[PDB]
């Protein structure tokens, strides 16, 4: 009835936080943010919105800016990951995700990405997106991407200092082994930017991994 609109803000160069939202059973709505990369004159999704109308909205906003919409990646199978997919696959921009979470999405009987990757890197772009893969943590197929000439971190619902959040298909066990990796590769790392926390900085990647630590003591 009464929901926030999509928000689109410039972060830096040709980085874009694109925000949508969506009533969960948290303290109500939940904001969850995205991003909007631009190479040339084409725009990368990394992670769309929940709906089509937000996802609909987000790509001609910057159609409209005279931008080609080139792909989107999602980082994991989840909704505020792979929500908007649907509607990219019938207006045929290619559609990318992990192997895994291509799978998972199968699984629950959700409309699958139209290309897939697996190991533990992929560029999306050669030397401008990767997507990195640091073993299971908030979900099992969650990947991680990385804007090299920028030191942008998108780390979505994988990232979450103040709070693991969501346990559902978590596995707790690995995710301070992964969380600890992923400190370790990107530590070099300018900006952070996590699904549901505001921007941040290297150090966000010290705090889930307390937080993740915690997490798995906290459950034995
Ligand atoms: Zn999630
Ligand atoms: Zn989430």
């Amino acid at each position: 009835e009464s929901l926030p609109d999509l928000k689109i803000e410039k972060l830096d160069e040709g980085v874009y936080v694109h925000t949508s939202f969506e009533e969960v059973n948290g303290w109500g709505v939940v904001p969850k943010h995205g991003l909007v990369v631009l190479v040339n004159a084409e725009a990368y999704l990394i992670d769309t919105p929940f709906t089509a109308k937000d996802t609909e909205k987000l790509v001609t906003w910057f159609v409209e800016r005279g931008y080609k919409i080139k792909g989107s990646i999602s980082s994991h199978f989840h909704s505020d990951s792979t929500g908007g997919i649907e509607w990219l696959n019938s207006r045929s921009i290619p559609t990318y995700a992990s192997e895994l979470t291509n799978e998972l999405l199968k699984k629950d009987g959700k409309v699958q990405a139209t290309n897939s990757f697996s190991g533990v890197n992929y560029w999306l772009v050669k030397n401008k997106i990767e997507v990195f893969y640091p073993g299971p943590g908030h979900t099992p197929d969650n990947v991680v991407v990385w804007l090299p000439e920028r030191k942008i971190l998108f780390g979505g619902c994988f990232i979450k200092p103040y709070g693991l959040g969501n346990l559902g298909d978590a596995n707790i066990e690995a995710w301070p082994k992964s969380a600890k990796l992923l400190k370790s590769k990107y530590g070099k790392a300018k900006l952070v930017v996590p699904s549901h926390s505001e921007v941040g900085d290297a150090s966000l990647l010290k705090l889930t991994l307390e937080q993740a630590v915690k997490g798995l003591n906290e459950s034995k």
